């Protein structure tokens, strides 16, 4: 085959075939600054020279602290090239957090900044990295890790998760059965290296030979700036939450941007329903660029299904999240452990090239997490089949309640309120009205040029649920509060109510 995807089995070997087959072409751009591939490559060779001076060697864990730039991506590639993993710290995180996963992953060394009060006192600064830029071992296997992605912590302590080399390549062959990307793409590099949205973008770039945009630190604050570059820079792929896309498209119709230069938005993180994407369809249609919502998570290697959104998402009221790429096995799985009848709702199960071997230094959640049946990976999500093989995503599995005499499946009450046209986020939790009077109540979010009072929603909602699932109070949001893994700030919104 002719293929550099399929015909490599780890990112380094398939990066170092993309760079020496047109080294002049672009892979990274940061404003009218171009770094070749080639000139990439040759960097990121020399920086991996730095850390292996500094002992870095194969299967060591590299943090990795750097606001996503040109800087970064050779640190990347050179925490690669010597065999190692990078584990990547949000420049955000609260120094606990910070602190829980450098001890956690063991790293041995630092590419970048640390973060005040950092343990880790190895460090290559990225001064160093800069210093390698136009300079002139055997490398990974397809089992070695390729990085250390840590969940947000919602459950427990941040769980480690462990992706290797093989895992990334199986998402990589995946990409093109839903996807049409070439080496004339340009992906707007944009996530924090700690989101596995970051690994998307970077390999989804170079594993088709196309270059990746570096959204300018000028630039990262406001949906205008946003679009003022993706534009400006011919920008052809961008990776939005459904949250941010909210933003993008007010800034676009109203600064009458012209999106169309754009082929994909993809989307993933968060719900995706039709009062979010509605606006942008009457402006911009479905055409120019396509629409594809996306469902993933960190143990799978970012994602499991696609849907292209149609005409027909805009008409019905749910999640779609579309159909498993080709590596997934799926089960929908009863609270009996057996599956379910198509149609129903059940936890997602995973199976295939794209799971990750389990969690770091975890053995007792990694027994639970990932049973034998064939390996399978439990979600903690609840999805039901369309009768396609298309799923829709219903909510998180661990939230349901006990409430006056009640089990309450929150993520029902969710669902329920997010089918109403005129909402874009909701989340229902439980708080206390009266001393040892506990009631149900709903953050929401209106889409924008709507005021949906709570009188309204409470109608809405006597429609679709039996009494002892309806909210008691409504409280609107201009948004929702959220964490840095943006996962939703439930302190928060319990000190808005
Ligand atoms: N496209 C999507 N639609 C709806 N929800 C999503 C989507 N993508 C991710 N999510 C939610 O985010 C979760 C991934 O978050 P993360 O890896 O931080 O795990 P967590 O459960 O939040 O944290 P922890 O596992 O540490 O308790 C998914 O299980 C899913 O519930």
């Amino acid at each position: 085959t002719s293929d550099p995807i399929a015909r490599n089995s780890d990112l380094v070997s398939l990066f170092r075939e993309v760079a020496a087959t047109a080294p002049e072409r672009t892979a990274l751009s940061a404003e009218d600054d171009r770094i070749s591939y080639g000139r990439l490559d040759a960097w990121s060779d020399a920086v991996a020279r730095t850390l292996l001076a500094e002992g870095v060697r194969p299967g060591d864990r590299v943090a990795l602290r750097m606001s996503p730039g040109a800087e970064a991506i050779v640190a990347i590639l050179a925490i690669l090239k010597c065999g190692a993993a990078y584990v990547p710290v949000d420049l955000r995180n609260p120094v606990s957090r910070s602190d829980f996963i450098l001890a956690d992953s063991g790293a041995s060394a630092l590419i970048g900044e640390p973060h005040e009060g950092c343990a880790v006192t190895r460090v290559v600064r990225t001064a160093a990295v800069a210093e390698c830029k136009d300079a002139e071992a055997p490398g990974p296997g397809a089992e070695d890790m390729a990085y250390v992605i840590y969940t947000s912590g919602t459950t427990g302590n941040p769980k480690g998760v462990p992706v290797r080399h093989a895992n990334v390549l199986a998402l990589l062959a995946g990409a093109p059965s839903v996807f049409d990307f070439s080496g004339d793409d340009r992906w707007l590099l944009f996530h924090s290296l700690s989101f596995d949205f970051s690994v998307w973008e970077i390999w989804g770039a170079f594993s088709t030979g196309a270059e990746l945009v570096v959204l300018p630190h000028w630039a990262a604050r406001t949906p205008e700036q946003y679009l003022a570059v993706i534009i400006d820079r011919g920008v052809t792929v961008i990776n939005q939450t459904p949250t941010a896309f909210l933003a993008l498209t007010e800034a676009a119709v109203r600064g009458g941007r012209d999106v169309s230069g754009l082929r994909y938005v993809i989307f993933g993180g968060e719900k995706l329903t039709a009062p979010m994407l509605r606006p942008w369809a009457k402006a911009f249609g479905l055409d120019r660029p396509r629409l594809v919502n996306g469902y993933g998570i960190t143990e799978t290697t970012v994602f499991t299904t696609f849907e292209e959104i149609t005409e027909a998402y805009l008409a019905q009221d749910a999640s779609i999240i579309g159909r498993a790429l080709p590596s997934f096995g799926t089960r929908v799985v009863g609270d009996d452990g057996r599956d379910v009848a198509p149609g129903e709702t059940g936890e997602l199960w995973l199976s295939g090239a794209q799971l990750a071997e389990g969690y770091l230094r975890r053995p007792e959640l990694t027994a639970e997490k990932f049973p034998e049946v064939v390996r399978y990976y439990r979600t903690g999500d609840l999805v039901s089949e369309l009768p396609d093989g298309r799923f829709a995503y219903e909510g998180r599995a661990d939230l349901q309640i006990k409430l006056r005499g009640y089990r309450i499946e929150l993520s029902d009450i969710e669902t329920a309120v997010r089918r109403h046209d005129d909402v874009v986020d909701a989340v229902v939790t439980v708080r206390e009205f009266k001393p040892g009077d506990l009631r149900l109540v709903c953050a929401y979010v209106a889409r924008e040029g709507s005021a949906t009072t709570a009188r309204e929603l409470r109608n809405h909602i006597k429609t679709l649920l039996p009494a002892y699932m309806h909210p008691a109070r409504y409280l609107p949001l201009p948004g929702l509060p959220r964490t840095v893994n943006g996962k939703v700030d439930r302190a928060a919104v319990a000190r808005s109510w």
